[PDB]
């Protein structure tokens, strides 16, 4: 069923928070105006974390390049981000955000 990722209280707009749950590849967890969204951290373009790039609203910049994604979407949006970035949908359960065991 679910894995808990963080609290949601540890996710401010604008600091995306790296998660690193033992079932899974590295996590990015996201608070766009007030609401949670994951994707994997390693941008699909290189080894980076997208947790250590830079949120604008719905768009997470890559620490390299220029790159960028969509958070909300998964879509590569920045070149040289063309691979889309997996998405998980997230439920919250007695504060922990949490994604399905996949
Ligand atoms: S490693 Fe992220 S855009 Fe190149």
């Amino acid at each position: 069923n679910k894995l808990r990722l963080c609290q949601v209280a540890s996710v401010k707009d604008g600091e995306p928070v790296a998660v690193y749950q033992e079932k899974m590849p590295a996590l990015a967890v996201y608070n766009v105006d007030g609401e949670v969204f994951v994707t994997d951290n390693l941008c699909t373009h290189g080894n980076a974390m997208l947790t250590d790039g830079y949120q604008d609203g719905t768009i997470i910049e890559c620490p390299f390049h220029g790159g960028s994604f969509d958070i909300a979407t998964g879509a590569a949006k920045a070149f040289p981000c063309q691979i889309p970035i997996k998405t998980y949908p997230v439920t919250i359960e007695d504060g922990w955000v949490c994604i399905d065991q996949p």
